[PDB]
């Protein structure tokens, strides 16, 4: 097929043998499927561990190769955290590229949410779940700040929740071009992921940890209305004249005066004032403690 122009480098610290992945079911479209690995720890290699692989499509260009590859060497040098999606090995010689990573069994937080509002099939969550949740999508945004990471696209939509309910920060290493992004073009759920921009972001295509920190107020209100959907009905002409305005979406119906009032300070006009995301996880924490089961 032409697969590949150029030649992949070994890195002996991430290789997998490619046979030691028993490839399974498509989870999202690169595409991204699930897979099993045999012996991941090379210190236990009689255990399979359910993993995620992306690899590329048949359509895939030198391009897609490139950001793939760019996507993985930013994940090498990021590190780990609990609260990302994390690097775990890499199939980079003879036959296509594989990035392996951490596999999330609930599927990304927005589903989540929306699966567990109250019936009009699984549990209802309590005003301490949602906030242990915002704490730790926050948790993680603070240790990919702390490395100089820059999201640019943080949204309930790219964060995955594990078997254990913990929260994982997803696709924070993608490498994107943000002047080709189109403002009209929708995501699959149908929603325009303007709707999660800084005015800054927005208007003057300046992403900075502010502007995460702005679509990290975004992402409270869509948990604390349980998965709904930003300015709906509201078409990108519109929402610039909102955003121009000042207009900020209001309070959801379940949600403290605390909690919102932490929306409005990320929406902060000025992005200098906004808080940041240590203080958002010190925050969090107090009021985590504060919260009740029940
Ligand atoms: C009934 N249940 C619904 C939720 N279910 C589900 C659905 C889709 C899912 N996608 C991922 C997933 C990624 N899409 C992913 C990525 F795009 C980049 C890096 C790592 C990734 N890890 C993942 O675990 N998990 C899923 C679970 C399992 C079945
Ligand atoms: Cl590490
Ligand atoms: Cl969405």
């Amino acid at each position: 097929a032409g697969v590949s122009e150029y030649e992949l480098p070994e890195d002996p610290r991430w290789e997998l043998p490619r046979d030691r992945l028993v490839l399974g079911k498509p989870l999202g479209e690169g595409q991204v499927v699930l897979a099993e690995a045999i012996g991941l720890d090379k210190d236990k290699p009689n255990r399979v561990t359910k993993v995620a692989v992306k690899m590329l499509k048949s359509d895939a260009t030198e391009k897609d190769l490139s950001d793939l590859i760019s996507e993985m060497e930013m994940m090498k040098m990021i590190g780990k955290h609990k609260n990302i999606i994390n690097l775990l090995g890499a199939c980079t010689q003879d036959g296509p590229l594989y990035v392996i990573m951490e596999y999330a069994s609930k599927g990304n937080l927005r589903e989540y949410l929306q699966a567990r509002r109250p019936p009009g099939p699984e549990e209802q969550l309590s005003s301490k779940d949602l906030v242990s949740c915002a704490y730790q999508v926050a948790r993680g945004m603070e240790y990919l700040a702390s490395k100089k990471c820059i999201h640019r696209d943080l949204a309930a939509r790219n964060v995955l929740v594990t078997e254990d309910n913990v929260m994982k920060i997803a696709d924070f290493g993608l490498a994107r071009d943000i002047h080709h992004i189109d403002y009209y073009k929708k995501t699959t759920n149908g929603r325009l992921p303007v709707k999660w921009m800084a005015p800054e972001a927005l208007f003057d295509r300046i992403y900075t940890h502010q502007s995460d920190v702005w679509s990290f107020g975004v992402l409270l209100w869509e948990i604390f209305t349980l998965g709904g959907s930003p300015y709906p009905g509201v078409p990108v002409e519109e929402l610039f004249k909102l955003l121009k305005e000042g207009h900020r979406m209001d309070k959801p119906s379940n949600c403290t005066n605390e909690l919102y009032m932490m929306m409005r300070d990320c929406w902060h006009a000025v992005p200098s004032q906004r808080p940041t995301f240590k203080q958002l996880v010190e925050d969090l924490d107090r009021i985590v403690a504060l919260t009740s089961n029940q």
